[PDB]
């Protein structure tokens, strides 16, 4: 079937010129709304959630892991390092790296998370351990954002990512302490106000992680507490046909608005 909401999302997609993927889980009733829910999209920096969560999982059996220092060398800096560049020739802890990756979208910090997990495949292994058979991380930053149409590397589907984000933030994929830390980090994101959150009523609250890459790829994944309602999990992924296309955070906002209006 095609619902009213799916029809509205299709119309948004058509006027955007790109390809839109949406997955909602409403934890009021566990129902789902999907649009291209089983198509693959480049994750870009939304993959930082999986990496940080995998390190949180490791910390369950090492109480001091998040206080562990990681050397930041001049050679480690990549293309977007607003936090790590302050610490070059010094150290950051794994908590600091997780917070920088999630809240500032620092790519050097993400690379240290990936290295802590033994490379991109360590992030995929954690996804499999928590029931996500779809997610794959194949490369480090910055090349994981190439976002080439048809390229399976560094992709997932909206359905899989929504289910994962639910399990991480609201369910029991992590220990209680760790889940609370992940939620705190997401709620403190600095980069999200133009994306999903711009489409929601202002009384609501949320935590999110954005991403962007080539092909005008513009992504956001969020856990949302609507006023007076059980929480939602929402993924909005968007990618465009030309390598040099401009980001379109407004499309994510519009998708979120359609979703919110359909509750
Ligand atoms: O690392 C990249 N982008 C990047 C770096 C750091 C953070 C983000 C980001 N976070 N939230 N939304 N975008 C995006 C990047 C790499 C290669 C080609 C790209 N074209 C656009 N961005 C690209």
């Amino acid at each position: 079937q095609t619902s009213a909401v799916q029809q509205k999302l299709a119309a948004l997609e058509k006027s955007s010129g790109g390809r839109l993927g949406v997955a909602l889980i409403d934890t009021a009733d566990n129902t789902q709304v999907l649009y291209r829910g089983d198509e693959r999209f480049p994750m870009c920096s939304t993959s930082k959630v999986m990496a940080a969560a995998a390190v949180l999982k490791q910390s369950e059996t090492q109480k001091q892991l998040l206080n562990q220092p990681v050397e930041i060398k001049p050679a480690d800096l990549v293309n977007y390092n607003p936090i790590a560049e302050k610490h070059v020739n010094g150290t950051m802890t794994l908590a600091e790296l997780s917070a920088a990756a999630l809240q500032y979208s620092d790519n050097t910090a993400m690379n240290k998370l990936i290295a802590q997990l033994g490379g991109p495949g360590g992030v995929t292994a954690f996804a499999r351990a928590i029931g996500d058979e779809t997610f794959r991380l194949d490369r480090t930053e910055p090349t994981l954002n190439t976002a080439i149409p048809g390229d399976p590397r560094d992709t997932t589907t909206p359905r899989a990512m929504a289910q994962t984000l639910r399990q991480l933030t609201l369910g029991h994929a992590l220990g209680e302490t760790q889940r609370a830390q992940l939620v705190t980090w997401l709620k403190g994101n600095t980069t999200g106000a133009a994306s999903i959150r711009a489409g929601l009523p202002t009384s609501w609250t949320a935590g999110d992680k954005t991403g962007s890459g080539d092909y005008g790829t513009t992504n956001d994944i969020a856990v949302i507490w609507p006023q007076g309602r059980a929480p939602l999990v929402l993924v909005t992924y968007f990618t465009q046909p030309q390598q040099n296309a401009e980001s379109r955070r407004d499309v994510l906002a519009s998708a979120a608005r359609i979703i919110a209006e359909g509750l």
